[PDB]
Formats: C-alpha cells, structure tokens, sequence
C-alpha cells in the first residue's frame, strides 16, 4: 500500500520504502495546529507540528511512499479506518508527473479530538511558540525549516501560504 | 521497543532492525494451529502456520528484534494491549547469552478467537495439510522447514517436540 507523507516523512527519508512519488492531494489543508510533546516539544512546553484539516478549496503538496510488504507471516496486520483522535482514511493522490495516473493513498491524521491538538491560532503566536520549543527529535524551528525548504524543492511558495508565512515570521524572530 | 519473533521473522531477515538477540520466552508453546489463507495457504485450501498458546510448562525459542524508532513526527502511533483474535502483550525474554539480563518484549499473538485459527489436530493430519498447501508467500512445507532448520541452528530438537516431529512426518510424506 501507498501512504501520503505531508510532513517529516518528506525529508526524514531514512526508512524503507519500495518506491516514492512527489505529488499532491485535495480537500485538505496543512496546518500547524498539532501540538508536539514527544518530538519537537515536551510536556509543559509543547511545540507545533503539522496536521491536515478538511478544506474544500484545499490542497497539500507532499510525497507518497510505497511501504514494503510485511515480513511476519503469522499474524494479519490490519487497517482500521474509523479512533481516539487519529484518523485513517484514503484519498486520491495526484502525481506531479502526468505520466502516472492518480491513485488512492493512505492518510493518517490527528483530529480535533486527539489530546495533543492545539488548534488554530494567530500566526504571530504560533511562530513564537515554535521558536522556543525543542523536543526529543530536535528543535521546533528546524522542523519547520526542513518542511518549508522541503516543499519549495517541489513547488512555488504560493502552494503553501501557511507554511511559508510561518517560516518567514520565524526567520524574522531569529533576527531580533 | 523489542518484539519477539517466534516464526518467520526468525529467518525472513530482510527488514530493518536496530539489533537482535537469540533467546527464549516462557509460559507459551508454539503450535501449528494457526490457519494461513494469505501466506502459505489460500482460502478454500488453507495452510498451517505457528501461533503461541499459553502453556505453564511451556517454552519457545526464538529471536528478539529491536524495532527502529518511527520517522513520522506528526502522529503518535500506539500500542493497544487488549482485540479481534489477535493479542498484544509483553513477556520476559531470556537471552541465550547470560551476559545480557532478561528483558520485556512485545508479543503479537493470534487467538482462538481469530478467524483463521484452525486449532489443534492430530499431527498426522496437520502434516498432510501442510504438505498440500501453497500460498502467496510460498509453499507451506518450505515454511516449516525454514523454521525447523531455523530453530536447530539455535537449539537441540528437544526444544521443540511439536515442530521437529512435524518436520519429520512431512519429510516422510515427501518420500512416498
């Protein structure tokens, strides 16, 4: 099966994937409304990471990865499509390359119901919080930069108003 | 986290593991009571694969694998310890090497409640069914041989009465 990576997976490429395609999905928008206490932040001082939200006019550029078929032959691992703030569903992924027809992919999403969801907030604020945060995975700012730098390698900044704006405010903070 | 492989994982080594240790666990016994329709058998002509059953006098030799920390920084993947015929729990794993202290490991088990559970049966029968079966993964007999040959590389045949007996009956069938 193929899964869509709208975040860290884009650049955190050290995992096993049979194949990958740059592309985009629809009807969702990428927002930094997901709190991070185990990666780019910690409890008591959470960081912000991305999640996808339903947006009819929405688009999200990212990368689709083909997971290797599982080795354990004794149990049937399953997919639960429902589940406690994290959603699993599928959506159409459009490859950047027109040579490939669009195909279904798995989407793993953290909902408004997940415990870590921080929700929408003024960008001024999100940027600062990101500025300050650091977690087991690294600093919050590095996460944003990679993503942003990461997306730019694939599309014009117009593609993600929210992400690039954030990057810019942060860079400004880094100034003063 | 570390997971215990009592089956195919022992020899199907083409996956990513940070580390591995030969060892054994207790209070469970390995039996060929699990039906296979997606690996070593198919619907309408199922094969047999191993599952672990609670056995107070029981022991299971196998290998423990250290899974790599997950790359996705956006969602919290969880462990559900309860779940529809497959159980997830932990048990003590004793390394063959005394230099290492015993440690907890994850055990993923298919219960009597799973749909594919075929249950106990006369060994004469299981061997034949295995003889005949083939699935997406390969023939049923190859699965048994690898396991058996696989275990022997780690312990005397006395360790697994059930597995080696089965191997032998099968080899006999292969004769006539």
């Amino acid at each position: 099966m193929w899964v869509f990576g709208y975040g860290s997976l884009i650049w955190k490429v050290d995992f096993p994937y049979q194949d990958k395609l740059v592309g985009y999905i629809t009807n969702y928008s990428r927002r930094f409304w997901q709190g991070s206490t185990d990666h780019r932040g910690v409890p008591g001082k959470p960081g912000r990471v991305v999640t996808l939200v339903e947006d009819p006019a929405g688009c999200v550029w990212g990368v689709a990865y083909r997971l290797p078929v599982g080795k354990e032959e004794e149990v049937k691992a399953y997919l639960d499509f429902g589940k406690g703030g994290y959603r699993t569903t599928t959506v159409i992924f459009y490859p950047k390359d027109p040579t490939t027809k669009p195909f279904s992919v798995l989407l793993y999403i953290g909902t408004c119901d997940n415990p870590d969801y921080l929700g929408p907030a003024p960008l001024e604020d999100i940027a600062e919080q990101i500025f300050n945060a650091a977690g087991p995975s690294g600093r919050n700012t590095e996460y944003l930069f990679e993503l942003a730098n990461s997306i730019r390698n694939l599309v014009p900044e117009e593609a993600d108003e929210h992400l690039f704006a954030l990057e810019k405010l942060v860079k400004e903070r880094l100034e003063g």
